[PDB]
């Protein structure tokens, strides 16, 4: 069983002697070089369907919180944009940092936000989201930066559930949360083939990332670095900087849905 996590000694540097593809020719994140990014008039408008999202569970996985759904059928996808057919919505997570000037993945103009939302999706003609991290275009990732100002009240909910999800390996129920509630007004984006930033650092995924940020209060995000990355009951370990740094572009494009 593989120990990877966000420390010194078995950070993202440790990461390609267990999974060599961390040096891959299509790693995420990358750094959004404003402008190199072509707008792009062919890519057709992004569409966020979530109206009959169904969450089920929230949990601690030791490097991050996931927020999971019901998948078993098309309720919440994402279609349009650079995609071709419908990705189902599986979980979202997020990155953070241990102060506010970092925490993103993904950087614009080498500008780090506080932190980043990922919202996972799985391209439907593969029949399941383990299929679909074996193709070069089986999951689409929307992200979404944040930035501390405001509170953000369609985050509250999650906020106030991370107590009873203190260290690793705990869950609670988590029905009934709309992840409409985590979007931005626009949804001008930028496009690029990629990975999954966390081992196994598959090469499957084609990344929308959002242009505008969300906001979140300063207490918001304090209350995502209270998590613990350790187990109940062993010395505390506090859950931040869950982040990969930018990665070699290499042969890619970055393409802008808006000018
Ligand atoms: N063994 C595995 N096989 C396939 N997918 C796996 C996985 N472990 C985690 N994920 C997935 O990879 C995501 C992290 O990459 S990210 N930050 O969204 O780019 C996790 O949230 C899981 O959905
Ligand atoms: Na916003
Ligand atoms: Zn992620």
């Amino acid at each position: 069983s593989h120990h990877w996590g966000y420390g010194k000694h078995n950070g993202p540097e440790h990461w390609h002697k267990d999974f060599p593809i961390a040096k891959g020719e299509r790693q995420s994140p990358v750094d959004i070089d404003t402008h190199t990014a072509k707008y792009d008039p062919s890519l057709k408008p992004l569409s966020v369907s979530y109206d009959q999202a169904t969450s089920l569970r929230i949990l601690n996985n030791g490097h991050a919180f996931n927020v999971e759904f019901d998948d078993s059928q098309d309720k919440a996808v994402l279609k349009g944009g650079p995609l071709d057919g419908t990705y189902r919505l599986i979980q979202f997570h997020f990155h953070w940092g241990s102060l506010d000037g970092q925490g993103s993945e993904h950087t614009v103009d080498k500008k780090k936000y506080a932190a980043e939302l990922h919202l996972v999706h799985w391209n439907t003609k593969y029949g399941d989201f383990g299929k679909a991290v074996q193709q070069p275009d089986g999951l689409a990732v929307l992200g979404i930066f944040l930035k501390v100002g405001s509170a953000k009240p369609g985050l509250q909910k999650v906020v106030d559930v991370l107590d009873s999800i203190k260290t690793k390996g705990k869950s609670a129920d988590f029905t009934n949360f709309d992840p409409r509630g985590l979007l931005p007004e626009s949804l001008d984006y930028w496009t690029y083939p990629g990975s999954l930033t966390t081992p196994p650092l598959l090469e499957c995924v084609t990344w929308i990332v959002l242009k505008e940020p969300i906001s979140v209060s300063s207490e918001q995000v304090l209350k995502f670095r209270k998590l613990n990355f350790n187990g109940e009951g062993e010395p505390e370990e506090l859950m931040v900087d869950n982040w990969r740094p930018a990665q070699p572009l290499k042969n890619r494009q970055i393409k802008a849905s808006f000018k």
